[PDB]
């Protein structure tokens, strides 16, 4: 179990103004940290928020947050749910700001809402240091889906803010989860171009100089802001995502569909061919990372527990120990291991 801690700094706050905060268990015998984030999905004006809050309320208000939360998948703590981390100290940040983790805008009398995903991020490690982060060795920000996407846009910011506050034996590293999406075309970007203007969205530096004013969307698409990046950062990612499919309007398939659906495989292999620390697998799915049965699927008979290991290694190519695993056949479940 990993207990809550509502933020001290109480104006860090979510979408409707209650508290930030995270759920932690300790571990003294460790110096690795690993702090989670939370996804689903976002909200990008006031009519699309309100709905949200309606019927998503935990995901833009602290006020019903239980006091406790099992750790589960990465974040378990038992080694033989979690080969990789169980001994880690655990962190889960949850997801209250429908901002993909970018916003620093607060509540005030022009805006119903406040978008504070980039701030509560900042604060969060901020007020950990007082609790044992001082002396860790590594410091992992990993996150899935919604929270994938804001590892890459966060990771570097962490790390000049603890080198900035004085702690430069801190190695800060990022683990996106399905979070890695393209910006194609539909089988039958806007709305995050609108919601950036509406959240206050802030992207890393170097990215926001290339694309400039106006452009900063392009940052939330992994191909795009991966290569600015100074930070070690393993990509995990569904070659079929079900969410990418979902954006798409993909729902016995005929030859439209089935170039369809090859060409997407194909496109999201390339744009991992650069990428050194990766785990594609060749499957149709929307599970995470925190699930319990994580440590089941491989590629080329590697699973993502141990390739996360030998990223572990290279950071101190290793014999029989990969770190770039990408699927080349071309169809949801070619690979056997899928999740079913
Ligand atoms: C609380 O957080 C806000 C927003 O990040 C910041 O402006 C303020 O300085 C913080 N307060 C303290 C005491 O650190
Ligand atoms: O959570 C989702 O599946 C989608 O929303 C987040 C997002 C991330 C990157 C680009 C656009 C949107």
């Amino acid at each position: 179990d990993l207990r809550l801690h509502l933020l001290l700094n109480t104006s860090v706050t979510c979408n409707d103004g209650s508290p930030a905060g995270y759920y932690l268990k300790e571990s003294r015998g460790s110096r690795r940290w690993l702090l989670f984030l939370e996804g689903g999905w976002y909200c990008f004006n006031r009519e699309n928020c309100d709905s949200r809050y309606d019927t998503m309320r935990r995901l833009m208000s602290s006020r019903d947050w239980p006091r406790t939360r099992t750790g589960t998948g990465i974040l378990s703590s038992q080694p033989e749910e979690n080969p990789y981390w169980w001994n880690a100290n655990m962190v889960f940040i949850p997801y209250c700001s429908s901002d993909v983790w970018s916003g620093a805008s607060s509540k005030s009398e022009k805006n119903e809402y406040a978008f504070m995903g980039a701030l509560i991020i900042q604060e969060v490690v901020r007020e950990l240091l007082g609790r044992g982060l001082s002396g860790a060795k590594v410091l992992l920000l990993a996150g899935s889906s919604a929270g994938g996407t804001g590892v890459l846009l966060n990771v570097d910011r962490v790390a000049e803010q603890l080198e900035k506050l004085g702690y430069p034996a801190i190695q800060v590293r990022g683990l996106a989860d399905s979070g890695w999406f393209l910006d194609n075309k539909q089988y039958r970007t806007e709305a995050i171009r609108r919601g950036i203007r509406y959240w206050n969205g802030v992207v890393p530096e170097r990215c926001r100089r290339q694309f400039q004013e106006g452009e900063e969307w392009n940052c939330f698409f992994g191909y795009k802001v991966y290569p600015t990046l100074r930070s070690p950062v393993f990509v995990v990612q569904w070659l079929f995502d079900e969410a990418q499919l979902t954006v798409d309007n993909v729902h016995p398939v005929q030859e439209g569909l089935r170039l369809y659906i090859q060409n997407l495989g194909r496109e999201l292999r390339h744009t991992l061919k650069d990428v050194p620390a990766s785990f594609a697998p060749a499957c149709l799915s929307h599970e995470i990372i925190i699930r319990s049965h994580w440590t089941d699927v491989q590629v080329k008979g590697t699973s993502l527990p141990r390739a996360l290991h030998c990223w572990d290694r290279s950071l101190h190519p290793l014999k029989g120990c990969p770190v770039h695993l990408v699927d080349s056949c071309p169809w949801p479940h070619c690979n056997p291991s899928c999740p079913t």
